[PDB]
């Protein structure tokens, strides 16, 4: 029996389904969700939420369009910040502390996210950051401590490289990976409140990955997720979403390693990219569907909720109490990687909320980056031409 199977039965008995639609494929963050959404399910005398997988993040919010389109939207979303900037155009959704939901101890920067023209529209749910993924065994066999910084992780991934023949440094040529390149060297998406994709450091980022392609270090992963690819060739860091953490683990045919981002220098970490959702609420939705919401996300912001939840997953616990939650210390006791995730998520940069920025990140940044690393793309000219197509998007 499927933590789904249970859910269907929940709802069919209910007087109230408020339907919550997600992006979660499988794996522990489907598993997560659901197992959260029964025990909810189970305290409440006939009102349910009703989790429906749209496919990935960019079929829900394609589905939530078509939603609009027909004019029937689902009481709940997981949602982006620009998906929350696209909805807010639309006026499609409910302030969340008009609803009664008391947000006092979230991290404020989770909170600062969902914030627009000072309302907060979203609850940060599943919020994820970039952690360096890394192959202990290796590293330990060629006596290679893990990086702290980005001269040490290029020095480490050449080394590494030569020593294994073949490219250690695993990466997906896509938006989220050029981010971290992006962020820790130096570089902004916004100058003076405009766009920017062309700027020095981005064609620095760009021009990094294409020379670690060229130079045997760097690996571009062009099929699945890297942790789908594990197994094929030497192993021995990536950059990757915090989420990622339980696929790395039942993948990986050695001791996996997590550690903070290399930084610039040893000061500090690098920044992380964040990733995840805020669940928002629809406006469209009946009183009853919204009250429903209203205890759900109080029960998603418990210590509890987000301690199992965070704990399965590798995502990010939004809240202080959650870190004061004995599961939570009990985890983090045995596993030193959860101390790892909270950490790096203390070093966490946000791409732009620009309503545009869904379509911009795949269809012309991330377009960008294949051209360069795929089809040896000059990283200028690569750019260049997403910075235009951008600039006619948003004009
Ligand atoms: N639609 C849309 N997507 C966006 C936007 N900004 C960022 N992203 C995507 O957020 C994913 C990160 O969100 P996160 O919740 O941290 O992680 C995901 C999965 O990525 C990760 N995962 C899943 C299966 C697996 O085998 N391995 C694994 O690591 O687990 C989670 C739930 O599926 C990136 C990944 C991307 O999908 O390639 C493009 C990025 C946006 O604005 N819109
Ligand atoms: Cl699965
Ligand atoms: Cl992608």
């Amino acid at each position: 029996m499927k933590p789904e199977d249970v859910i269907k039965e929940q709802c069919a008995r209910a007087k109230v389904v408020a339907e919550l639609w997600h992006g979660f494929t499988g794996g522990a963050p489907k598993a997560a969700l659901e197992n959260l959404v029964v025990e909810f399910n189970k305290a409440q005398q006939g009102r349910c939420v009703r989790p429906v997988p749209q496919g990935g993040y960019r079929d829900l919010s394609t589905k939530i369009k078509a939603a609009f389109a027909a004019g029937k939207v689902p009481t709940m979303a997981q949602a982006f910040e620009n998906n929350i900037a696209l909805y807010l155009e639309a006026k499609a959704l409910l302030p969340i502390e008009s609803l009664g939901v008391k947000l006092q101890g979230v991290n404020l920067t989770f909170l600062n996210a969902v914030r627009f023209g000072g309302v907060v529209y979203g609850v940060p749910f599943n919020k994820s950051i970039q952690v360096l993924y890394y192959n202990k065994d290796l590293l330990k066999k060629h006596g290679v401590p893990v990086p702290a910084t980005l001269e040490e992780f290029v020095a480490a991934a050449k080394k590494l490289s030569r020593a294994e023949g073949g490219p250690v440094y695993w990466f997906q040529p896509d938006a989220s990976t050029f981010a971290y390149f992006f962020f820790n060297l130096g570089g902004s998406y916004l100058k003076d409140g405009k766009l920017v994709l062309n700027s020095k450091e981005a064609v620095e980022a760009l021009t990094l990955l294409q020379n670690g392609v060229k130079e045997g270090w760097a690996k571009p992963i062009t099929s699945g997720y890297i942790n789908q690819n594990l197994g094929s060739g030497p192993y021995a860091f990536s950059v990757d979403t915090s989420a990622g953490y339980t696929y790395y683990l039942r993948a990986a045919k050695f001791d996996l390693g997590v550690a903070t981002l290399p930084g610039r220098t040893k000061g500090q970490p690098g920044y992380g990219l964040v990733a995840g959702t805020n669940l928002v609420v629809f406006r469209q939705a009946s009183k009853e569907e919204q009250a429903v919401a209203k205890d759900f996300l109080e029960f998603v912001l418990s210590p509890r909720a987000q301690a199992v939840f965070a704990t399965a997953t590798g995502y990010v616990p939004v809240t202080e109490g959650a870190l004061k939650d004995p599961v939570y210390q009990a985890y983090a006791a045995e596993n030193p990687d959860y101390a790892t995730i909270v950490r790096q998520s203390r070093y966490a940069k946000f791409e732009p909320a620009l309503a545009e920025w869904e379509q911009i990140r795949f269809d012309i940044l991330g377009q960008a980056i294949k051209e360069a690393i795929l089809n040896k793309a000059d990283p200028k000219a690569a750019l260049d031409r997403a910075q235009k197509l951008a600039e006619d998007l948003l004009s």
